[PDB]
């Protein structure tokens, strides 16, 4: 543990639409692409000019995160996460990535804006 403070583009997704996404120490996880209900933005550019996504998880969780486009990927089916670790868990952490799947796979036979009316989550 060293401290770091010691030293001191085109829209390819759409809300609906079936991704990958690595966030923190997580695997690549199926998500869908949605608006963030703050800043009521599904896609953002950063101060150094690269495109974010904002990302919701399928999963018993209500996990959400902005996204960079490096690590968001096209959802094709769950058997291309063998691809995506060729590229390169907790008990309960390997249940809710499986609940995922299994969600992921259901959305797939759905058009984006079925998947939108029945897994865009409830904000209040």
């Amino acid at each position: 543990p060293v401290q770091p403070i010691l030293s001191s583009t085109g829209v390819k997704f759409q809300v609906g639409d079936l991704v990958w996404s690595k966030v923190g120490t997580y695997p690549w996880w199926p998500c869908m692409v949605s608006s963030d209900p703050q800043l009521e933005v599904h896609t953002k550019i950063n101060t150094r000019g690269a495109r974010e996504y904002h990302v919701q998880f399928f999963s018993n969780q209500p996990e959400r995160a902005w996204v960079h486009e490096k690590r968001v990927r096209e959802y094709k089916g769950h058997k291309q996460y063998e691809e995506l670790l060729a590229e390169a868990r907790p008990q309960r952490e390997r249940a809710q990535w499986d609940i995922g799947i299994a969600h992921a796979e259901k959305a797939l036979k759905m058009t984006r804006e079925e998947r939108i009316e029945q897994y865009t989550f409830i904000y209040i």
